[PDB]
Order: C-alpha cells, then structure tokens, then sequence
C-alpha cells in the first residue's frame, strides 16, 4: 500500500504516534515520507547485509527476524516481512520501541538528516484529524 499524506497521519494518530515520546504527528509523517515514499512494501539493503523494511525502514539488525541477518536481534519479536503488510500496526508498535530505546528518533538517519529541526507541523496541515 502506498499511503497518503493524511491518510497516514490519521492511521498513525490512531495508533498513538502524536506526541509518542514528545515527537508531534509531523515528525512521523515526515520520518516515513523520506524512508519509504509512504510505500509499505519498500526494502532496502544494508552494506552490513541487513534489511530494512516497511514504511519506517525498520532495521533486520536489531528490530525484526528475515532469516537471514546472522547474529542479528529480533527486538519487536516480528518477522520483518509483518513490517510490509497495508496494516501499519506491526510497523508502529515497533517503532514505538525504538523510539524508546534513548536515541528518541535519531535512530532514523532520513529524519535526523531531513525532519529534524524543519517545520514538521507542514507534514500535517489541511489533514481531517
Ligand atoms: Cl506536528
Ligand atoms: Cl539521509
Ligand atoms: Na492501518
């Protein structure tokens, strides 16, 4: 599924991503418009032969099991291939988790380089929220 921009930040509102963890709704959009295009289904490689996967870009190093990441951590306890589905659930409950961990959302090298310190809140306006 390839999202809107509304209709993302209204799936992520629902599912406790405004102000998680002191991040307003802007930064998610944000976040997941630089790492995936809003497309559930991207996957990219790393040079260290992981994966990253989903609308978040979500790390096989550390966060998710694809079975071929060897000495990887399987953290949000998913298969990565859970991270691609339409439904953002996995996605989001994961990320909450790695928000969490103390690096907040630098952990996303497309917001820390792209999202933060911007006006996020323009990810936002003229969405029915
Ligand atoms: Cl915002
Ligand atoms: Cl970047
Ligand atoms: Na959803």
């Amino acid at each position: 599924k390839v999202f809107g921009r509304c209709e993302l930040a209204a799936a992520m509102k629902r599912h406790g991503l405004d102000n998680y963890r002191g991040y307003s709704l802007g930064n998610w959009v944000c976040a997941a418009k630089f790492e995936s295009n809003f497309n559930t289904q991207a996957t990219n490689r790393n040079t260290d032969g992981s994966t990253d996967y989903g609308i978040l870009q979500i790390n096989s190093r550390w966060w998710c099991n694809d079975g071929r990441t060897p000495g990887s951590r399987n953290l949000c306890n998913i298969p990565c291939s859970a991270l691609l589905s339409s439904d953002i659930t996995a996605s989001v409950n994961c990320a909450k988790k790695i928000v969490s961990d103390g690096n907040g959302m630098n952990a996303w090298v497309a917001w820390r380089n792209r999202c933060k310190g911007t006006d996020v809140q323009a990810w936002i306006r003229g969405c029915r929220l």
